[PDB]
């Protein structure tokens, strides 16, 4: 059910990312670098285990998880969160919880592009990724 998300994806559009980062308390200097970074996201599957890599000239992350099973995560901005990823309406929904706060990272395929919607507080960011061959 996750299979159309798998592969290597490159950032090609970003809307409201500074709002999202600011809502999370990211400092201005980090926001400035991040606003000019174009990550590569790699999503791979081995049986029930997904691995999601995010690579850039600034911050690099990797998580592995089973759909529907909570996992500990340390985010790129150093938040220590409780996470769960699940398919919902064909979208890959990643929920992070910490300190009573939540943020969602929702991935949906639209016309072959991967649209990542990031919500925290009132901030809603949309990032578009295109598949690499
Ligand atoms: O995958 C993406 O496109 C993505 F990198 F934007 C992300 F992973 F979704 C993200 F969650 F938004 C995030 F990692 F960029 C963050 F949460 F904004 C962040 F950690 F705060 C950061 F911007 F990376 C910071 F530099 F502050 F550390």
């Amino acid at each position: 059910m996750v299979d159309a998300f798998l592969g290597t994806w490159k950032l090609v559009d970003s809307k409201n990312f500074d709002d999202y980062m600011k809502s999370l308390g990211v400092g201005f200097a980090t926001r400035q670098v991040a606003s000019m970074t174009k990550p590569t996201t790699i999503i791979e599957k081995n049986g029930d285990i997904l691995t999601l890599k995010t690579h850039s000239t600034f911050k690099n992350t990797e998580i592995s998880f089973k759909l529907g099973v909570e996992f500990d995560e340390t985010t790129a901005d150093d938040r220590k969160v409780k996470s769960i990823v699940t398919l919902d309406g064909g979208k890959l929904v990643h929920l992070q919880k910490w300190d009573g706060q939540e943020t969602t990272l929702v991935r949906e395929l639209i016309d072959g592009k991967l649209i990542l919607t990031l919500t925290h507080g009132t901030a809603v960011c949309t990032r578009t990724y295109e598949k690499e061959a």
